[PDB]
């Protein structure tokens, strides 16, 4: 999986070590090993999130297979929001996540592509 | 609508308050409410753009619905390009955006996904 | 073709002139004209890929028509690998790729979109 974390929050107010928790968390809530899951924090935005530049955060998501529904995305959503509004100290109206679906073709590793390993 | 917008700008010479008039105009141009308008500005970056390092900007804008044909894109996208040039002082061939039609089901909000509000 | 790299590496770690090169080598791997060729890189990112948060990079490459298949990003991959690695000082196991189509009603360019041009 691939998760980006752009926040308004400067990096002195984004808890320690949150990439590494993220991806402990995204291992357990999508069911991939978490030497597959990747994240990428982006502290210190300009942003403005439901119209309001109060602090507040947006996620992506994007994964093979698993986060192409909206069933299963509703249940990501939960544990998602659950884990971000206590790490970031925000409220659920703070947050909006966005799915997107990968295909193997797609992702580039070791020099090669999924497809062919 | 989700509104990115990457520069090459120092946030010093981007001017105060962008993301609030950004996410104003985006409610006006793409016919949406502002509270359901989200902008995040990402400064000071390293960018060429048409192959030039000279000051740039990259906008994404996401969205259901209206981002999705030819004839909307070229309307919106002309709106666009005289709010960022005016704002961050560029010529057009410095600014280049990218549509990307969404659907509810890739929406997280509050702990679910849109298709369930 | 649009490029965007994120990564860990702070931005004094990142040699100067790298979104030049990596313009130029884009241009040529992807077979389209440098003047065409977008990138953007931010340096100084939190971040772990595949579990670990030893510096890495992600690299997202977005282009109408030569991106799509597998076999073509077989290639792409090698090649962009090859430029990465010896540039940020990175084993192959610390970048990945993703690679995304884009349609021409998609791409604003001088404030209309690429379909009119």
């Amino acid at each position: 999986p691939f998760l980006e974390l752009d926040t308004n929050l400067p990096a002195n107010r984004v808890p320690a070590g949150l990439e590494k928790r993220l991806c402990a968390a995204a291992a357990s809530i999508l069911g991939k090993p978490a030497d597959r899951v990747n994240v990428t924090v982006r502290p210190g935005l300009a942003m403005a999130l439901s119209g309001s530049t109060e602090p507040c955060a947006q996620l992506s998501i994007s994964s093979i297979g698993v986060v192409g529904t909206a069933e299963d995305n509703r249940s990501h959503s939960a544990h998602f929001f659950e884990f971000l509004t206590k790490e970031l100290a925000l409220g659920q109206d703070r947050i909006l996540i966005r799915f997107f679906p990968l295909e193997s073709w797609q992702i580039g590793k070791i020099g090669t592509v999924m497809t062919f390993l």
